[PDB]
């Protein structure tokens, strides 16, 4: 009955193209296929001013990709992002995020970070915070599919968790994870500086190239982990004093 559409939230280096996608599913019983949406961006991103950038129709699978016109290329910065179904006036909302070459990021897989409604980690919104207050770019991870974006997300704006890059799989969770911070890395060329989840994330931090310095892991180290991440034994209060006084 209800419409669950959802829109990737998207980072790209400035000068690139800027491609937005979104998926189209009601109740996903139903799939939303060959369907008008028209996308819009909110250029002036506290104005509350939508302004139409183009129409894109959904596929046999109810995706949607829209490329923006390099005449409206967007410049550095957040912007709001909505793309409305013609045909019944529901929508997706996301974020595009254009950022300057060598852009710093911090990553967190989610349920592996942030979970212990499931209960949230103590400390855990303070660490994220940190990160983006000292400069870094925010990016979410997870195994989860988009189809629950609507849950994760709100789950992610209760406990009040700072705006970041959200990012959901579809198959292999732990490759789609890597390949997709490997885009990250080489096609948007962000420096990935730190990774945080839970020890099954370990794999995929190395397999971007971090150092088990810079990937942090939750719970009571792990012997065949050994030297190969920092374990968060003491919890995220206490590794966010040794943040603070610069550990990384
Ligand atoms: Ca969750």
């Amino acid at each position: 009955v209800t419409s669950n559409h959802r829109a990737s939230d998207t980072v790209v280096c400035e000068g690139r193209p800027q491609v937005l996608n979104g998926r189209f599913m009601y109740g996903d019983v139903v799939t939303l296929t060959g369907e008008k949406v028209d996308v819009y961006v909110m250029t002036q991103p506290l104005s509350g001013k939508w302004i139409h950038f183009g129409t894109e129709v959904t596929n046999s699978s109810g995706r949607l990709t829209f490329p923006v016109p390099s005449e409206r290329a967007l410049g550095i910065g957040v912007y709001p992002v909505r793309m409305v179904v013609r045909g019944d006036h529901t929508y997706a909302e996301c974020c595009l995020t254009v950022v300057s070459r060598g852009t710093e990021a911090v990553v967190f897989s989610i349920d592996g970070s942030f979970t212990a409604d499931p209960k949230v980690r103590a400390g855990a919104v303070d660490v994220v915070r940190h990160w983006q207050d000292s400069g870094y770019l925010i990016v979410y991870v997870t195994g989860r599919p988009d189809m629950q974006k609507h849950r994760v997300v709100a789950w992610l704006s209760q406990h009040n968790f700072p705006h970041g890059v959200v990012s959901f799989c579809d198959h292999d969770p732990l490759r789609q994870k890597a390949m997709f911070l490997q885009s990250l890395v080489q096609e948007v060329e962000l420096n990935i500086v730190a990774g945080y989840g839970s020890p099954k994330d370990v794999a995929v931090y190395a397999a971007l190239g971090l150092s088990p310095s810079q990937t942090y892991i939750v719970g009571r180290a792990v012997r065949k982990l050994q030297a190969q991440c920092q374990f968060l034994s003491d919890g995220y209060v206490a590794h966010l004093g040794q943040l603070e006084a610069g550990s990384h």
